[PDB]
């Protein structure tokens, strides 16, 4: 149970379902843009347009 | 371009495709487990089995 407290089980390829919370928190509509970071044993997500920088 | 430097376009619901990098990073096999955190304008991912705690 994290901030969103939601867990997903991978499709197969690694495709999962990010929640409305993510869309709300960020700026997601239907196709948007999410770019990820990986920190050791952690993953990070951002909307591409905002931030701009890595 | 983040650590992975890959960006995804949402399916419609918010479903996107997390990469093999994430599977390698954590412990993803086919269904595995990914639980996310949201920090202001950021998202965080973990495999549920490891960590245990939030």
């Amino acid at each position: 149970m994290k901030s969103i407290g939601v867990v997903r089980k991978v499709d197969e390829l690694g495709r999962i379902v990010m929640p409305i919370e993510l869309r709300r928190a960020l700026d997601i509509a239907i196709k948007d843009s999410i770019e990820f970071f990986v920190d050791g044993d952690k993953i990070i997500l951002k909307k591409y347009k905002p931030h701009g920088v890595c």
